[PDB]
């Protein structure tokens, strides 16, 4: 008797945990991924700069 | 002691095991999907930002 449900809850765990590892599994990859945009963007940012030569000059009307 | 009695209370704790693997199933498929819910939540908070260019001017009436 025991022989013949100790079958069917050991089904149910190994299920629950095959869904679970799959979500953290796709939720790992979306974190990595946005964490690499960040590094990126910041990068991009700080060498964008601009610079003036020469002296100004105004036209009289 | 006899067949007839013991196939009686082996279906009954087949059904029990039935019904509650069946519990642990729809309760695993919740848990996981509040588990991913939360880390969108985190990675939107901190991308989300403002910064203040250029002066601050004051128009004195």
């Amino acid at each position: 008797i025991t022989a013949l449900e100790t079958a069917i809850i050991l089904i149910a765990f190994v299920v629950v945990a095959s869904v679970f590892a799959f979500t953290i599994l796709s939720a790992g990859t979306f974190s990595t991924e946005r964490g690499k945009e960040a590094v990126y963007a910041g990068l991009s940012e700080v060498r964008s700069s601009i610079e003036i030569k020469g002296s100004v000059v105004i036209i009289g009307e």
